[PDB]
């Protein structure tokens, strides 16, 4: 048949936040001829402007554009011109972008204008993929990436939820009986092999399909987590329990519209970011929602403010946000207040972790997981696969960032990697950003981490770390922010040449890059764990003193690699001794 048997979240890009800067560029081409030969001039000029983005400096145009069509941001009208829908104009302008994605992905259906005709016959196809996963999870609790790959992508109709839920429950019951981890895996892989054989050099072909399903399941979890309707718990996608009422309405009102064959008519609906219109989206009920989020944020800050006065930052931001409602109480203003209020709630939740780390087992879990990264590559993959959806490179950013939260005292713990509504990690930081920026009262630390080693580490890290550092120093000067800037570079094993290159930049180009082995970083967290056991904890000054001290050693030590390396070990030990804790 021409007929496809699975749906698809493109891997270009694999994470949803990279659409917005592409779409902003594409919006400059609105009203250009875009189809057939008259369309060459515009597609070509777009290709080029898109090439200049930082995200491409460190493909076929039609492959970059396809997802923007699939999610209803853009279309080609019947006279062949490029048009940007209202959803695409909101996203280009960066207005409530997770809520734009949430409404586009809820309307997303097969068949559709992009997916119709002989390949997508109505006899087989009638599904809203995101709502299908919502309904499924109601039955099966959680789905791993592999579960999504095996069971979900090959659903082609909303009406299959009950039968696939049944099948999963029974697959988990068979697996559950199989004794021992390695036999469990074989069984899992055998079920997956046969299942996909019935669905589609032979063994080669069917393994390609399983791998494509795995790759797509990954992008699927990242786009779905971006809407906030789903979050990760361990290595499983689960429903977000803060969204239950929304998720029930979504399931109850979703639909596959029949009018998909004609472009303008289908996009007057699909391109409308007002739709679907949810019950609570009246002035009266959005007031109530804004007020409930205000109370949640108040409760969180109330409970932390005495022992963690760095919540003062979010308290003031909340006030600024809700003050808008002194001027205007219309639907659009209420939606902006709610969007920014939920963002600020996530900031309060990062500061809540400082309270959770008062429990020595929570603090020690981060230490033990960081220790996993001294093991062999294959051991790290397997241990991280069992506990996270994100790959082990992103999880190392996330663990290091938890490291900084454990140390305490920041005004802002700015992860540049993406996390979801439960603060679990999603996607690595972009190549033009440090992995995190930790902002303190009078200094700033860029956290730069890598699991890389050897020449590969020099190649991957030497230049980006120095450029991130000098870019931020220039930005701070431009903004008149007078705080001294440091970058803390952490790897399981710091390569000699990398180390030397940063020492050269500190003394020659006036950077303040401080390289610390993972072992040295974990010593810090062990220090703080021992202080908390005694009713004490590091102050902001303690952390500043460590960064200043280590920095001074980098530029004052004798120039030999082994001398600067020993100087740093000694400076670190001095600061550790000073804390009067015991190993």
């Amino acid at each position: 048949m021409a007929k496809k048997v699975n749906w698809y979240v493109s891997c270009s890009p694999r994470s949803p936040e990279k659409i917005q800067p592409e779409l902003k560029v594409l919006a400059n081409f609105e009203g250009s001829y875009w189809k057939g030969v008259k369309g060459y001039k515009a597609q070509e000029a777009f290709a080029k402007e898109l090439a200049a983005l930082p995200q491409f400096l460190g493909f076929s145009t039609r492959d970059r554009v396809a997802p923007m069509k699939t999610y209803g941001f853009v279309f080609v009208d019947e006279e062949g011109y490029l048009r940007i829908t209202e959803a695409g104009k909101m996203l280009a302008n960066n207005r409530r972008p997770k809520d734009v994605f949430l409404k586009q992905l809820v309307k997303w259906q097969y068949p559709s204008f992009q997916h119709k005709g002989k390949e997508y016959p109505e006899e087989e196809w009638s599904i809203n993929p995101l709502v299908f996963v919502l309904s499924l999870l109601k039955k099966v609790g959680g789905l791993s990436k592999l579960d999504i790959a095996m069971f979900s992508l090959t659903a082609t109709n909303n009406n299959q939820v009950d039968e696939i839920a049944e099948e999963i429950m029974q697959f988990r019951n068979e697996r559950e009986k199989i004794k021992g981890q390695n036999k469990k895996l074989e069984f899992t892989e055998n079920y997956f092999f046969k299942r996909f054989e019935k669905i589609y050099s032979h063994k080669s072909k069917i393994e390609t399909k399983m791998r494509n399903a795995r790759d797509v399941a990954d992008a699927t979890t990242r786009y779905f987590r971006y809407t906030g309707l789903f979050v990760a718990r361990g290595n499983q996608l689960v429903l977000n329990p803060e969204k239950s009422d929304l998720i029930d309405e979504i399931i109850s009102s979703s639909k596959v519209v029949k009018n998909y064959t004609r472009v303008e008519e289908f996009h007057e609906y699909y391109g409308n970011p007002s739709l679907p219109q949810f019950s609570f989206e009246t002035k009266e009920q959005l007031l109530d929602l804004a007020h409930r989020i205000r109370d949640e944020n108040t409760r969180l800050a109330e409970q932390l403010v005495e022992h963690f006065p760095n919540v003062k930052v979010e308290i003031q931001v909340l006030e600024d946000i809700y003050n808008s409602l002194n001027k205007k109480v219309d639907v659009e203003t209420l939606k902006d207040v709610i969007y920014h209020a939920k963002e600020l709630q996530l900031e309060l939740k990062k500061k809540k972790l400082q309270a959770d780390f008062n429990d020595p087992r929570q603090l020690e879990e981060v230490i033990d997981l960081l220790e996993v990264y001294h093991e062999k590559k294959n051991v790290i993959e397997e241990k991280i696969k069992a506990r996270f959806i994100a790959n082990k490179n992103t999880v190392f950013e996330w663990l290091t960032w938890n490291g900084f939260i454990i140390l305490g005292n920041a005004l802002e713990y700015k992860n540049n990697f993406v996390i979801d509504e439960e603060l679990q990690p999603v996607t690595h930081a972009a190549g033009n950003q440090p992995d995190m920026e930790i902002i303190y009262e009078d200094f700033i630390v860029l956290g730069e981490v890598t699991t890389s080693k050897g020449a590969t580490q020099f190649k991957m890290e030497s230049e980006p770390v120095t450029r991130h550092y000098l870019n931020k120093k220039k930005e701070l000067e431009k903004q008149g922010v007078e705080k001294e800037l440091y970058s803390l570079f952490i790897a399981p094993e710091i390569n000699k040449n990398t180390f030397e290159e940063f020492m050269k930049y500190n003394i020659v180009q006036n950077t303040r890059i401080i390289p610390l082995s993972l072992k040295q970083f974990n010593m810090l967290l062990m220090v703080q764990k021992k202080l908390i056991e005694k009713g004490r904890r590091l102050s902001s000054y303690d952390i500043k003193n460590l960064m200043v001290s280590l920095y001074r050693t980098t530029i004052e030590s004798e120039r030999k690699y082994t001398q600067i390396k020993a100087g740093l070990e000694e400076t670190l030990n001095n600061w550790v001794v000073d804390k009067e804790v015991r190993f």
